[PDB]
């Protein structure tokens, strides 16, 4: 496998300690992919995610008229850091919390730039997040009364274009400390929806999850491999291929606070 | 099918009538697909081709590194023409004859236009051709006795690479008259070859055909389908999407004459 | 059938993404079919309703007397628009989303006339509408308070006339923003009822939907169907034969605010 695991100076019982850390962070700190959905994994070596048009490229008087296939490529990301190797081995003498803080701040570095792929997009990319989505704003407030209001004219909107599925809401985690008193009137005027605090955003936003609006391209999904062995310290990385892409705008909703 | 074939108002038996008129053409005038190998349909949606290979964006200083997957687009092209409706009902009161001299000439623009692709490549679809790879040059003269030499200095070439297969001499259709005179001289220092003479090139140049080192990629192989239906004619089209790719430019030779 | 369907130059899957389109913002825009009960589809062919009732014309002192039978007229809407055939074609190319701005804008007009009948009915097509039975008004206020005295007061009328069923409160949606603190304390006075908020109406209405007072006939449900190509467009329609009455007025009463 491209990721030369089995040349790395590790016991079968190390890479599992290794991998578990790394399993647990990601599912905590992967805000994107807790409402949107996933292709699953293509493969390592697809390349480009079809966008279904073509792009004219000939003149208006031309016999033979032709263009180019537009199509969205993959981002690769590669992030290396150290482990002591002295360290590593007093786990086969029975000891069970070693020091992964280096496997755990690297760990974080590339769930946030995920995420930063997800809300903001990437400009060479060819990536457009979420919130640049900006004739889709209204208004908000300051009191949990608003936040309830600003929910049901919000759930009018949904349902003027038919979109109608699990209504979900992403709040910054610093806002939400001020609507602490209503969390149950809030979760039911979503029906019974679900909230999903994060430190990803500023505002709001009120999505829809019924299903195939919000498509996160995999090719590899994240995984650890061996790059090198210094003195006495190995050298791993974190690698993973993907692409988003917004299929249908109108299953979301801005707000403004 | 996106080829609303079953749309247009012409007779299951007078369709058949079309399509062998452009297969036959099609057999004789694409030149490039008589050397070259076809990676079978991928289908109407297929987009993007692999190239295997990273393109880096971030900075040298870095956490997380990452870049852009290579890919190769695929060309779609579209030609329409016109054919009188009262001469396609001809056929059916039993003529054997019918003019389709709208649809040879069109057939002929776009088998051209396809050979431009391989032998002169695609500045905007990113397409190097055959006719470029200039450091693979040698000179020749204009006797038979000199056609000769530069076919025995050319093997020798091949097999200083390891190449060695089946080898074919394509040459302009001009410069071959010359050389009627050692036709079966010429066609076994190739070692039982194969000569194409094509109008499509200049000076000649000699392939080894053992395979894989020249790829034509096919998302929809040629095809005829029905656009609209003017007063008394009807305008159908003809459709592709291709790409191609040297993939060991060692397997080619070209001659300066 | 009537809807030439199979005429239209489009493919059996290009078919089902308008339908869809279509058949997601009816059931969120079509607010009278959640409290009205429907009888079942009569056919493309039904004319009229039978009333039950003669409409005698001969004099008083004729030996044959003689009169017409009443019946209800059913209304045919034709309703259409236009679709770019170059953007339907993209999603054979593997699109997900294209463009029926057109559709939706124009089943939204639709759903708006059927409401128009169901609410304020129709002069010359002989019915009438929920809010013209102005003989069952009551008063209302403005707290969250005085909108639960007037559902308890309005219980004692249905329960006066024998009408007892699961009762339903129709109400305008700018009015509940302001009744969004008991919401729990009204859907349990109704007797675990349901509150259907519609911008079709300023003031509320309570209904008895035990079933049998509301009836909407239905010749032909929506369709769509096709009717002629334009050079580069499509032009479909959207059609249906319905009628609507109210059978019982006790079933009903109207808030005032
Ligand atoms: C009792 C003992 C146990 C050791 N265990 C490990 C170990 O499990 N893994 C490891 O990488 N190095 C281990 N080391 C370190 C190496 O054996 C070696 O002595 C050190 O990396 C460099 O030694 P130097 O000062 O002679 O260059 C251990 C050293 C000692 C004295
Ligand atoms: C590479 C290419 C692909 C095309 N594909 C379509 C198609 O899928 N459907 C279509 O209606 N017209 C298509 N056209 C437009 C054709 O020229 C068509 O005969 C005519 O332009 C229709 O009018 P329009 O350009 O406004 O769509 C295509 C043109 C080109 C150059």
């Amino acid at each position: 496998e491209f990721l030369k695991r089995s040349f790395a100076p590790l016991t079968e019982k190390q890479w599992q300690e290794i991998d578990n850390r790394a399993r647990e962070i990601f599912k905590t700190q992967l805000y994107g992919r807790k409402f949107v959905d996933v292709e699953g994994p293509y493969g390592w070596e697809y390349a480009a995610h079809p966008l279904g048009e073509v792009e004219v490229l000939s003149d208006e008087n031309e016999v033979v008229k032709w263009g180019l296939r537009k199509s969205l490529p993959l981002i690769e990301l590669r992030a290396t850091f150290t482990l002591d190797l002295w360290e590593l081995d007093n786990l086969e003498r029975g000891k069970p919390n070693v020091d992964l803080s280096s496997l755990e701040e690297t760990v974080r570095k590339v769930a946030e730039f995920e995420d930063e792929v997800i809300f903001r997009g990437c400009e060479k990319s060819g990536v457009k997040g979420l919130l640049s989505f900006e004739e889709r704003k209204i208004e908000c407030g300051s009191t949990p009364k608003d936040l309830l209001e600003a929910i049901v004219r919000a759930l009018s909107i949904f349902s003027k274009d038919g979109i109608e599925g699990p209504y979900t809401l992403v709040i910054n985690t610093d806002r939400w400390i001020n609507f602490l008193g209503g969390e149950k009137r809030v979760e039911e005027c979503l029906r019974g929806g679900k909230i999903i605090t994060t430190p990803r955003i500023e505002d709001a936003l009120v999505v829809s999850e019924r299903g195939g609006d919000f498509k996160l391209i995999l090719g590899q999904d994240l995984s650890i491999g061996y790059e090198d062995r210094e003195k006495d310290a190995v050298r791993l990385f974190i690698t993973e291929t993907f692409t988003f892409q917004v299929v249908n705008p109108e299953a979301l909703i801005l707000l403004k606070f």
